[PDB]
């Protein structure tokens, strides 16, 4: 979502205070990630069964 | 070396994170070595006659 050249108004004399731009770009998200597990434990005498 | 002691009770539990165990060591012997000597004079006379 960078769009510097919004519609707005038009009117420029190749200078005069040109627009300055007002760094648009940087404006980086971010997000986490999560850790997911589970164990699936045998127990000690009920195993090794048919 | 001897093997271990018959123990014969081993009910040991699935569940059982583990237990001990008898390693009995090597038993070491020993001898002493014997010098025999057996010693021989005769007169060279006597050996070169017949």
């Amino acid at each position: 979502d960078a769009l510097a050249s919004v519609d707005g108004n038009n009117a420029h004399v190749e200078g005069s205070r040109a627009e300055d731009g007002e760094m648009k770009p940087t404006v980086i998200k971010s997000n986490v990630t999560q850790i997911l597990r589970k164990v699936v434990r045998v127990s000690d005498t009920a195993n090794t069964t048919a």
